[PDB]
Order: structure tokens, then C-alpha cells, then sequence
């Protein structure tokens, strides 16, 4: 929906984002919208995320997909109307994203998803990407450890020729909302098959804001290995603006920044990470706030 | 509808034109054609606009959606007809825009929606963007703040990764429409996300008049900042000719030129701000008229 | 229809094409066509324009829109058959055009639609086009004006953010029929939002001759963009799909007038000044050469 | 069909070739097939074109339209089986171009249309083209004049913005069907607007095989205006290859090099034109065998 | 259907494989394959080709076109299913190229169609082309003639604006498949036209195919002179995969470069032919074994 | 289905991975997948392969295609269904790929096809290619025989202009399907007519990580034309849809191969000398380093 502002409710906004990530419990989004979600009526629609054609399939509070709901209007706060319908497996009326209000008043947040080594980490997508010889697949794995703590992280394996790997971008999709509905930490390998279908595109520019909006993070691997211009500036795209934070590879080896989205229109920060190789190529991130500005971000965009 | 003229009504015209921007009210312009809204029979549809598909949706005076409305026909003065039908939530016959006419014999005005800090802004669209360190989010904030004055202004947000965000494109104008029928000042926060389908592309095209025809100014962000030949152009026109006016940053972090069409075919206005940050991040904008030709504008557009 | 010749009635006919542009009456070409379109039996079609999509709507001689017509056969002087049907709103038989013959045995013509400051002016489409300071909004106004003279020219407004302005192209071609139904000098603002859908090419194809036929003058703005697709096909409009040209040139307030006399004749060239006066209304100073296709080519660069 | 030779036979086919274009007599052949389709029983399909959709529209030997015809079958002498199917004005069945043999074991042919100041001319499609000053329309008017002689020739207008002349591409074909049905020389003026439709390239792929097969000349004018290496390589390559003979202008204003296709893989023929205007700017091609190779060819059509 | 293999029965197939190009009397594959044809019951679909669509017609084996054929399942030695139906005109069921087995273990082939001074010609597609002034019309009649030898060769024509030529792409095809199912020897003029529907790339990437299970060889003139990035490449792809060997024009009038595949991943061998003109234009080859390397193909592939 | 993991169930699979390649026996995925194949009840679907346009056709354990199959239901153990119906030969419900569970919790792993001359062959898929004079053909065939060892290796045909060759991409799907149900070693001549339509699009994003599931090895050529566009997709598909990549060098005979060893572990190359026998059969000569990715993107250009 929309909102209204004067000066001084804009502040106040202005105050409770600044909050959502600097001041508030690492997690704690996450817990108040577990509670949201647990409060809905049993098979009502919760989430809907768009499949290979651009047609969306849905989802109830248990990651159980929906095949029948009759339609049903929901009057919001501000005067407009939701209505959801979903039939034979997919939705006739209703949007893209999340079916129900985990937010209310408070929107472009960047909650606080971990603490992790003295920095904290924000909810949405992270892209993890770069060129040089630094491996991205062991930093996704390492950091899904490091940002879950005491909870488990769930992986979404994806387009590799590798064994077990689904390769059908609708199974990918219900692996997506699924995680998304139970997890507070989730990893993607790899998203180089999306990078083009409507599903694909929709992808891009719809995970960042739902993961947010649940506050858990989606940590996705990006290989910019192709030299196309076309496929190259929209690797540029989704890293500049689809993501909530960006781990970049840099000259030297093990070595990675990160740059982090704290709230609407607020300062971007970022920090430095080391990491080093165990046995069976196991990664970790050594243990032992600076702002940056648009002309720094792109010249690291390169 | 088609006006016709002759040397004397069309000196009328530009006369009332003139008077639209540069003398009458601020504001008086959405207070009319409020007027004109409250006047229509309930139900009666008062504003369509165009979804993903191409298709279109239409709504009444209240912002309420219309999912059913039998045909009916409007012979104008002109004697052209307009009809109208809406069949299972789409518009089966009619047209993207306003379907009820709130400008009469007055077209191509550019009506005076605010003045803040010495300078009169226009309704329509105002396009904010330009390259360098300049922020646009806190600046589309500020300008929807002092614009709105005593009325506080509605934000329309759509295709960022963060909290509570809508990225479903048919939800974003459905906010767009009912933001443009109840307030006079309205920001979008962001318009990378359109910038393609054909909803896309009609709205590009439809929202400039729409806003300008109702008195109201919507007031998007639009950051240009990637570097692709087919998307950078997009970005150019959308910029030069679908706006009413146009906010872009400079060398100097925190100033920002603003551009100002005073109407059809009049003079186009520039106006230098500056800006500073306060305490979480909001921007204010410095408190305390000259004409710039095509040359300039075009020097200008480069970003 | 098709037309044979030989030597003798070739040379009528271009004598008959020197008289429409050189030497008959300013607006008589208009005055017969009307009188042409009054004597059609009621709610016959006359006219058929494209709509976005490629369709086509219908028109009466009183420019109302038909909705329902029964399938009609007409045997034309050379054998051809034209049929018309309309059906829910749409041509389902015919043709794009005048939908009645107005030209008879007269083709190619270049009627001379008025006169002023010792010129002469053509029927068809105007493109007012160039590049620089000097302003065509301004301009199309000025010349609508100055060519309608004893009679008011009519406006067709399409596509610019200001109070009023339609900017669905369907109502901008119904606009447009009825506009040169009815009235002798048109003036459309603007045309930048056509130049691609099959209703808006179709358009730039159809407009000069359905004008031209009608002995109307369609006044149009076009603001000539950095891309090599767009670029070209408003060189090519303003060289091949327009009967006329005025363009902009070094000097503010001057502008070259590039006039097609007729089928494969002579195309001039004439210089005008303008002026501004109060809130900024321009007037056209009131006080024959040819131009051949290398210096056209010249002027055709912007 | 196909047809099957040995040397002896093969010898005769290019004799009889030769003969076609450069020992019969001007215009016989067209008079033969002009017998072929007067023998025709009434109502029977002869000829099919294709429009702007790429559906095909189907005519009688009188160049009257076919909506409905039964469908039929006939067995040719290679064994092939041609069926012919119309049905609510379109082809069910059947092919684009002549649905009746005019050929028979003689193909390949270039049959000669006229004899003019001293050189023959080919059947088929004759493209003028090229740049500098010197005119396209009044030079395919001389030409159809000259190479008519005591016949009058047939004039398809199309696509400029002048008076009577149509822009719809379906009545376009609908008149250069009528044209071919019953006239030996025939102008188009002009091909620009097809230069894109499946009709539009059906036409490019069909016109100079249809014309050729009658032994009527079609004599089309197409200004290669444009400088977009899209659209130019489509005009060097209908001039190249879809047209039988070629009419481009010089360096030297009024003069002109024709290229002649003899015949199925035999030599190309050149000779030059000088012309003149008169009054009301009527050209005449003033009237007081040599071949040309590839690398000539290419130069030339620069 | 697949092909399982160990090193004794793959060193058997490559000696077959070198026999049927080296050894093997010139045109008997062809004879062969005629008698397969023979023992098909009648009105049985013994060949596909694709139309302009990408649907497919069929025919028999006196290439007549079949119009109904009830559904009909057939086991194959690999335990695949080979299933084939036609209705109204068109494939239903089934795949593009030869329905019945004409070649069983023996695969990758290269069949020798016919020996003329001094050098034996591979049956597949044989692609004519090259820039330069020598002419491809009177080279493809010529081989025609010369590799038809005591029999007549056929002549398809397609696309050239020429008396009595067909442009009409569902007619060649027609003409192609009745070529080839009664003759050793077939001649395209021209094959510009094609180089796009489905049809078209269909018959690029399934001609040669088909001609070699046949033992029949398809000469197609191929003119490259156009110059576009696009076109020109597609041409480059026919000239170096889609076709079993390859005719090019030189430097020196009257000269060509005849390249040969001799069969699956074998050695690719290149002669030269000299021409001249009679009367009428009738080209003659003058009468009285080298492998080329793929740096040496593509440096010639350049024209 | 997703996985959930800490450091410690973490460290056990790349140990288990780090296993599937270097320590089991050669073969031995194979074998075991072969039985869960069996095990499988009769009819059921076990595998389904994308068409040209996009659908899907599917078969048993027997390499037997479905028409017909009623909707059914498999709830897995992360909570996901599992929906497969087949109609008319078509899969109405599932996903492209393996249709039942091959690999359970042990994913992300190159099981071990083979060893030959002292080095470990990986399954999934190897992509053969490069420039230069060394032939790809002999190749595969090569090694398709030495890693088939005691085993024969199956031969996919696919466009060339040879005889016996398929053309149609239905079919070729079709042996691709029935090939890796029954055989642990497989070949496919070739992979330029896929290099476009969702199947082959489709084709060159499954058949890796098909292969590398089931544990057989599909070995195909590429040739790698000079344009933009299709030469990138070559360089995807070496460097990304395939396990392997087999490259020729600058000295004739000679090749190098690069191994991926499993789910972001080290990648793997040596190199190969070969040499002809009779009748043109190619010779491997019988007689662990890794490759970082700025060696990999250096060998990547040819
Ligand atoms: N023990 C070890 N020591 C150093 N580097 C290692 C390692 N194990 C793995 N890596 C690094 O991890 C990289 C693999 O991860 P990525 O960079 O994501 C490419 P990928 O995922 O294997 O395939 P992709 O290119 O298709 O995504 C290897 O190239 C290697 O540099
Ligand atoms: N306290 C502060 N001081 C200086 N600049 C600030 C600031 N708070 C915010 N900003 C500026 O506000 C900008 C954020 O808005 P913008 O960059 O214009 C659009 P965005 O929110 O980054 O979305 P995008 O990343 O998709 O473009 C930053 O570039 C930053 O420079
Ligand atoms: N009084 C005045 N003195 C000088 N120039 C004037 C003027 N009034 C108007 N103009 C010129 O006329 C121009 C307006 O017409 P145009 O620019 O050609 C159409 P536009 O308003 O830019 O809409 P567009 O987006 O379709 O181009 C202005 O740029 C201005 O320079
Ligand atoms: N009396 C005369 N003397 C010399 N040249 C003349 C002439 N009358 C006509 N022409 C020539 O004929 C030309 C017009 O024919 P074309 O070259 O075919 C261009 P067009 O047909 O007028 O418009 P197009 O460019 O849209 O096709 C003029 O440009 C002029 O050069
Ligand atoms: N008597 C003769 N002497 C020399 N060359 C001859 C000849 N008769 C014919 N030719 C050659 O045969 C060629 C004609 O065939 P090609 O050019 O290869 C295909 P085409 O018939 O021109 O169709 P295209 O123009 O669409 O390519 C001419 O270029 C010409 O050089
Ligand atoms: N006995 C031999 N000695 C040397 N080289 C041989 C040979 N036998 C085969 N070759 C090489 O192997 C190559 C054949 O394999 P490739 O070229 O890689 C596939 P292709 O036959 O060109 O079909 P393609 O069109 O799919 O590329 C020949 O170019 C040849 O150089």
C-alpha cells in the first residue's frame, strides 16, 4: 500500500529503519514474522513467486503449494482492495511477493539478519561475485554457516553438471519459497542459468525485497564469466541494485568487500573479510562501520 | 477532443496558459478538478490505466476499483463520442487516462501545484536523477515534504530489495492511481524498474498528462547509472520529453538544477537548489527566474 | 485503381498536376472533395484509419465511427472490385484509406491548399523537424494560423506531460479522421510519441496521401534522440512519407520551406523569418527555385 | 516440376533459351500465354499472390478474384500433384504464382518484351534504381512508354504522399495481379515501402518469375535513400538478385546503364541510355550487345 | 537408433565406412537402396520433409504424397519405437528424413555416387559457390551431366526471377523429396532463397543426410556475393557442415577446388577442376588423391 | 529437494564428494543406480527430456516412452511434493530430468566413470573441442572405447551430412534418454546443430547434471565459426554446462583435459598424446594438478 508522510513522521520512519539494522536484535525480524505467518488461517495463500512463463504459483504458511482457493478481497489499511484466487495450481488474481502484511508501517528496512565477527549482516539477497581466482561456491557455504550461528542454513542447489543438481527453474522456484518460508538463512548455487524467461526476470527483481520483507537472507553465487556485453551489464544490474548487500572478490586471494544496503536511501557501508582453506576445501572467514560513496561503488562495480 | 482557433483565441489560450503557472494559485488547480471528481455520479468510471499485458484498469472517484460497467456513450462538444465499458475487472471499451473531462477549453497548461524557497513548481511528472555522489531517495523525500506543505504527501514505493516493497508492476500502478485521484503531492520511489513490457511503455507515455491534468505532481527517482546504449537512451527521452519537469544533480554534491516546463510550447525554466543532511539522513532543502533554450538542455542531458 | 497511358494522355496528366499545384484556385481541391463526401448516401464509409494494433476503424462523411455495415460490392472503372464490411467496430473488409473514390482520373497531384507571403503551400503532410534552438511547437501554430487564414485551423494534441493531452493513440487516429473529415488546415502536437506498434507505422505510411486525396494540410511537430534506429526512421518520414518539409535551421528563428509539387516533379525550396510576440505567440514574416536531391540529401542531415 | 536432361537435350534447352530473348519476335511470348489462359475453363484459379500476412489471394483469367473454388486435383507429366483449394477469399491449398503451366518444357527464359533504339529488353521484373540526381519516376514512365510502343501501359501506384495513391499493401498486390493478368508493360511507382511483412517478402521473391513466366515487364522504381546497413544490403540484393533486369543511374545527370539478365546461367547483357525533359517534365530516352562480368556486376552496384 | 561399439567392431565399421567411398562400385549404394524402396508395401511413408512452417509432408515410395495413414508402431533392433502417422496432409507422428531403414549397421557412410576423370564423387549435398567471375548456373549442369553419366540427372529450380522457376518454398521441397526418391543424380538452381523459417533451416541441417543414406548427390548453386555479418556466416555453416563436399571458384577463371568428405571423422580430400564454354554456354570439364587439413579448410572457406 | 547443514554435516559431505571421485571404485555410481532403477515398479516414469518447443517426453527404466501416465503424488523428505503426469506422450506434471531420487543425501559430487593411463575420468559431461588441425571425431570415439574399457560405449548420431544420420532433434533426445538408461559410456556426434529452440537451450542445461546423477559419462564434440554470438555460447557451455572439457593444443595429437572434481572443489588438468592406426582409429597413449580459474579463462580462448 501506500503511506503518508509529513516532516515529522518521516523522521520517525527515518528512526525505526536506522533501528531495523543497527539497533535491533540480530534476527529478531525474522522471529516477529515466523509469528505473523503462524497466525494466519490454515491454507490461506501467504506467498506467490513466478515461474518460468510469468504465471506465479502459491504457497500457505506450511511451504505447502496451493491448487484451489476461492477468490477472496481483503480491504488494507489505506482503501485498497488485495484479492487472491488462486486455480488448477496457479493464481488467477493477487500479485507477485508476499500474499499477507509482514511489515504494516514500517517499510525499506534492511533488518538485521546475523552479527558475525564484529559486523552486522542485513536480510534480502546478497550476491556473491567477481572476477579472479578467489572461489565463490566455498565463500556462499562458509558465510551461510557463519551468518546461520546456532541455526542450520538451507542450500538451493541449481544449474551445475554436477550430481543431484536440479536444472528445471520451476523446481527451483518452489525450492526458493520454501526456504524462504522456514529459513532464516538461505544459500543459492548458482544463479549463472536465470542470467531470458518472464520467471527469470520476475526472480531478480522480486527476492530481495521478499526476503527482506521475512527478514532472512538469500545468499546467492554469481559467476560473471561471460564477455557479452548484453549478459555483463545485467550481471552489473542485479549486483548494483536487485541486492540488498554485494560480496565482491578482489586482487588479492581469500580476500573479499562487502557492501552493504542499510536502509531506503541511507549509507551504504562496507568492510573488508579474510578467508583461508581447510581440509576437503572447506572455507573459513577469519573472526579478527565505514560508509561509501556512489563514485567508490561503481569504481568496485567494475 | 480537437480545438479549433484563429489569431484571437489562440492569443487567449497562451494568455491562459501563462496564467496557469506563472499567476493563478498554487494548488487551485487540484482543488478544481477535486471539485470536478466529487461532482460524477457514484460508481461512474473517472480514471483508466494500463496493467503489464497492455490491458487497462479503470476506477471511480473514491479509488475503488470497477469491475463491472454496463456500455454507455458521451457525445462531447465536438461531436466526437466517448464510450466507456468495463467487463470482468479490464476495460473493454474507453481509453488509458482521465474518461471524464476535468480541463475543458484549457489544454496544454502546466497548473502551478506549489512554490517553496521563491520558486512556483509545476504538476505533471518531475523526473529526478543525474550521475554522481547526489543522493535521490533523500531527494525525492524533501521535494514531496516542502511541496506538500501543510498536506502531507503519499509515497508510492515499487522495485527495491528492501522491507515491504511491492515489485508486481500491476500493484504499482493501482497504487498510482489512487495516490494521483486523493493527493496532490506524490513520490515514487523507483521508477528502474519500469525503465519492456507495454504497461511499462503506456506508463511512461500516460503519467505526465495524467498528473498534469489532475493538478498533482509525481515526483520519481530515477537512477541512470548503468552503462547500456539500448537503456541509457530510454532514460535520455523519458527524461527530455515525458517529464514536466526535470531534477538533476550537478558536480557540486548536494546542488541539483531544476527544469521547469511553464506549457506547451512556452519557455523552459532552470533553477539552481541547494541541500544538506540532517539527523538520520533527511535531506532539507535551502531556503533563500531565467529561461534556458534547446542548446543548453541538450548540454544538460549528458550524464 | 490502375491507370493506362500513353505518350499523349502521359503529358495530359502532368500538365493536370502543374495546374493542381501551380495554377488552380488555393483550397478548390478541398471545396470539390467536400462536396464529394457531402453526396454519399448516409452512414456509407468513407474513410478506414489503423489503430494500434493494426485494425482499422471506419468513418462517415459527418466523421461519426461505424460500428455495423453489411457487406458491400463496388465495380470500379478498371474491373477491380472493392468491398467494405465493418463489423463490431472494425474493418473486416476493405481497405486502409479513402474508402470512396476522391481523385478519379486526377493522381499524383499536389493540390495547392493556400497562399501566403507570396508562397504557395501543398496539401499532405507537413513535417516540422530540425535540430537547434529555434522552437516547432511555436511554429506549426503560427503556419496552422497563417495557411487556415479566413478559416480556423484545427489542433490534434497527442503524447506531451501537459494538462489535457490524450496519449492513447487510438483516440489520437480518431482525432485525426475527424479532424481531415472536416477541416482544411490540421495541426498535430505532437508526433514524437508514434516514432513501433503496426497502428503508428501504418500511420506514417497513410496520413501524407489520405491528405493529399482530401486537399487537407496535416501540420506536424517532430523533435529529431541519439540512436542509430530512431534517427533513421525520422529522416526517413521527413524525407519519403512527408509531401512537405520545414526544418529548422543555423540561424534562430529561420527555417527552410521544402515543397514536392507532384509526382516526380520539381521539389522547392523557399526561406522564412519569424518572430515572437507577447507570451510567446510566433509570427511568420510575409516580406519559385528548385532543389535537387544532393542538396536535399545536404538538408537532410540534423 | 523438375525435368530431367542429358547433353543432347540440354544442348537444345539453352538454344531454345537464346532464342527466347534474342531471335523471337518482341512481345510472342506474351501473346502465346495470353492464348494459354484464354483456353482456361471459367473459374478456374491461374494466378495466387501472396498478402501482407503471408496468406495468398487468388485470381481468374479475367483478373477477377476467386472467393470460393472446390478443391481439385491435377496430375502433371514429372508425376507431381497439384492441388488447388480457395476458401472465404484465400488459398487452403495450393502455391504462390502461376496455379496454371504457361512454361512447359521451356524455362530459364528471359522472353523478349520489346525492341527499343536499337537493343531488346527483357520480361521480368526491371528494378531502377541508384544514387545522384538524376530521377527515378520520370524515367520509369519513359521506359514504359518506349518499351509499350503501340500498346498503352499499366501504372500500379503506391506509397507516396500524393494524391489518389493507396498505402495498403493488399490492394498494392490486388493491382500488380490485375496488371500482370492482362498487360505486356507495367510501372510500379513505388517499391519503397515494401523494402518487414511476409507478403512484403514474398513479393521480392515472386514478382520476376511471375512477370518472366508471362513475358510482361514490370517496371518498378525503388530510391535507395536510406543509409542503414540493414535496409541498403536488402536493396543491392533485390537489385542483384531478385530483379531480371537492372536500370541504374551515373555519375553523368540523365544517363543510365541497363543490366540484362539473358537467361537461366547465360551472359549479362549492359548498354547505356541517354535522356532529356520536355515540357511539364516529361523524359524521353533518346534513341541514337556487350557483356558483363561479375566483377563489373559488383562494382556497379555500389 | 544407437550403436554400441568395442575396438574390433569399431575398427570394422571404418574399414566399411572407407570401403563404401574408396572400393565400392560407383552408384551401387544407390542401387541398393533403390531395392529397399522396392519391398516397401505400398502407400507405406517411406520419407519426411519439412514445409515452410516447420510441419512436415510424407511420402510414398513412388513419391507420391500421402494424405491419411493410420498410426503404426515399428520395434526397432535397439528396442526403440518408431511410430508414424499422417493426417490431413501432415506428420502427426513420426521424424524429418527417411522412415524406413535404408542403411542399418553400416553408418557415417559416404556412399561413392558416381567416378568421372579420374576421381570418385561423394553422393550427400554437394554446395557450389565462391566469389569471383566464374559462373555456378553452367558448373552445376556440367557435374549433372558428368556424374549422371549414362543417366539423366534432374534439375530442381527454386527462386530466380527467371521463366517458369517456382518461389514458392512448400513446392521445392516437394520437388526435392520426388528427386530423390527416383533419381541418382539432382541438381538445385538456386539455393539463395533459402539462406529464415523453420522449413528452410530445417532443409540445411537434413538434406545432406538424406541424400547420402540414398546414395544420391544434391549440387546446389550457392551465390555468397551479398555482403552482411548475419547471411554471410549462415553460408560459411552450409559450406562447411550441412554439405558432404564442397565446390569452390578461385582466383584463376574457369578453375575450382572440389573439397570431399570420405566419411565419418575421415580424412577430407581435394582436387581440381578445370572448365571452359562451348556454344550456348555449355560448360565442359576437362578430363586429365590429397587429404587437406582443417587450417587449410578454413583459410579457403574465406571468399 | 534443499539440504540443511552446519560445519559438521557440512565437512562430511565434501569428505563424501572429496570420495565419489577420488577413492570409489571406478563405476561403481553406475552400478549403483542401476539398481534403484530397478527397483523401480513397472511403468513408472523414471526420466523425462525437454522437446524442440519446450514440452517434455518421458520413460520407464526400460528406455519405454509413456503416452500415458495418471497423476500421482510422492511426498519427499524435506516436506516438498513430488507431482508427475503424463498425457499423450507429454509430461502434463514434473520437471525435466530424473524423476525419482538417484543420489539422496550425497549431491554435488563427479562420480568416477573410469581410469585409464593413470588418471581418474569423471561422469557427467565432457565436452570435446578447440582449433587447429587435431580431429574431434577420432576423438571421442577414442575415448568413448577406453573408458568403456571392458564395457561398449553407445554412439548418439546427430547432424552431419553422412549417411544414417538423424537430423530431427526429437529423436535425437529420444537416444539420449534410452543411451544414459542403459550404458555407463556414451558418445554423441555432434553437438553443432544444437549450438535456437527451447529443447536444445533446454538440452545444454540438463544433460551434465543428468549424466553426472546417474554416474554415466556423455562425451560429444563441438566445432568451434566466427560470430559473436554463437561462439560465447560455445565458451558457456565448455566452461559451465559441462563436468569435463577436453581441448586440442597448438602441436597436433595433443590434447588437455579439465576435470571438475565436484561442487566448488579444485579443478583438475593433465594432458593426452595420441596417434592414427589404420582406417583413421585414434590411439590414447597410456604412458593430480590443478588449475586455477586465470589459467582456465586463458585455455578458455581459441
Ligand atoms: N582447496 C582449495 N584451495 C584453493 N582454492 C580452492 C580449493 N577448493 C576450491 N577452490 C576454488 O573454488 C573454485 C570453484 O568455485 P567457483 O569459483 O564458484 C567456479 P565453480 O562453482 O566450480 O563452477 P562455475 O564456474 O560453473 O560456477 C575453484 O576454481 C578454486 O579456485
Ligand atoms: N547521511 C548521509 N550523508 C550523505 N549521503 C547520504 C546520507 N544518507 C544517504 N545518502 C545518499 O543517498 C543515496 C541513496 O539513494 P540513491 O543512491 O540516489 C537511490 P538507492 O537507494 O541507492 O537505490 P539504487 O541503489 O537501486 O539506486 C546514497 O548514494 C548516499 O550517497
Ligand atoms: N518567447 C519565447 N522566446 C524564445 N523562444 C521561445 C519562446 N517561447 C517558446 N520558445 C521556444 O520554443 C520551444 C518549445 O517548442 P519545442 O521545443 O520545439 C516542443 P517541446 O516543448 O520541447 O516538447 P517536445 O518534448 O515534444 O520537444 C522552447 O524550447 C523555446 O526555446
Ligand atoms: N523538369 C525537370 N528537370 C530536371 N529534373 C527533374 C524535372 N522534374 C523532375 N525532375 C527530377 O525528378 C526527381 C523526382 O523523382 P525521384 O528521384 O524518383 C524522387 P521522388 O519520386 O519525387 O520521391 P521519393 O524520393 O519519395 O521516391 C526530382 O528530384 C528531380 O531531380
Ligand atoms: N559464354 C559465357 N562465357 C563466360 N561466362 C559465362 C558464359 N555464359 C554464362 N557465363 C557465366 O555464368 C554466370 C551466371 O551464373 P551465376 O552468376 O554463377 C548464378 P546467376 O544465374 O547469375 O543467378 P544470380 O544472379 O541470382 O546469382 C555469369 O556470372 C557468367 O560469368
Ligand atoms: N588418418 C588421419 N590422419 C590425420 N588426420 C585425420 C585422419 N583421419 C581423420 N583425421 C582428422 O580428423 C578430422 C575429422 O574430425 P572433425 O573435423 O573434428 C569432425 P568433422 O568431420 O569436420 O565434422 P564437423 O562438420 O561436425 O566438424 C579431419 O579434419 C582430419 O584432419
Amino acid at each position: 500500500m501506500i503511506h503518508l508522510y509529513d516532516a515529522k513522521s518521516f523522521a520517525k520512519l527515518r528512526a525505526a529503519q536506522y533501528a531495523a539494522f543497527h539497533t535491533d536484535a540480530p534476527g529478531s525480524w525474522f522471529d516477529h514474522t515466523s509469528g505473523v505467518l503462524e497466525s494466519v488461517e490454515d491454507g490461506t495463500p501467504v506467498l506467490a513467486i513466478g515461474v518460468e512463463s510469468g504465471d506465479a504459483i502459491v504457497f500457505d504458511k506450511n511451504a505447502q503449494r496451493i491448487v484451489a482457493y476461492k477468490e477472496k478481497s481483503v480491504k488494507a489499511e489505506d482503501g485498497s482492495v488485495s484479492v487472491v484466487q488462486v486455480e488448477n495450481g496457479f493464481m488467477k488474481q493477487g500479485h507477485r511477493g508476499w500474499l499477507v502484511d509482514l511489515t504494516g508501517e514500517l517499510v525499506g528496512c534492511s533488518p538485521v539478519v546475523a552479527e558475525f565477527g564484529g559486523h552486522r549482516y542485513a536480510s534480502g539477497m546478497v550476491i556473491v561475485t567477481g572476477k579472479g581466482n578467489s572461489g565463490k561456491t566455498p565463500l556462499v557455504h562458509a558465510l551461510g554457516e557463519a551468518l546461520g550461528g546456532k541455526d542450520k542454513y538451507a542450500t538451493v542447489r541449481f544449474g551445475e553438471p554436477l550430481s543431484g543438481y536440479n536444472t528445471d527453474f520451476n523446481v527451483f522456484v518452489d525450492d526458493i519459497a520454501r526456504a524462504m518460508l522456514q529459513h532464516r538463512v538461505i544459500v543459492i548455487d548458482s544463479l549463472k542459468n536465470v542470467i531470458i524467461s518472464r520467471g527469470a526476470f520476475d526472480l531478480l527483481s522480486d527476492i530481495g525485497a521478499m526476503a527482506a520483507s521475512r527478514g532472512c537472507v538469500v545468499i546467492a553465487s554469481l559467476n560473471p564469466t561471460s564477455n557479452d556485453d548484453k549478459i555483463v551489464e545485467l550481471v552489473k544490474e542485479a549486483s548494483r541494485s536487485n541486492s540488498t548487500s554485494l560480496v565482491i572478490s578482489t586482487d588479492v586471494d581469500g580476500e573479499w568487500q562487502v557492501l552493504t544496503r542499510t536502509g531506503e536511501g541511507l549509507a551504504r557501508l562496507t568492510h573488508t573479510l579474510q578467508t583461508s582453506y581447510g581440509e576437503h576445501s572447506v572455507l573459513t572467514i577469519h573472526t579478527s562501520q565505514t560508509v561509501i560513496k556512489n563514485d567508490e561503488l561503481e569504481s568496485v562495480l567494475r
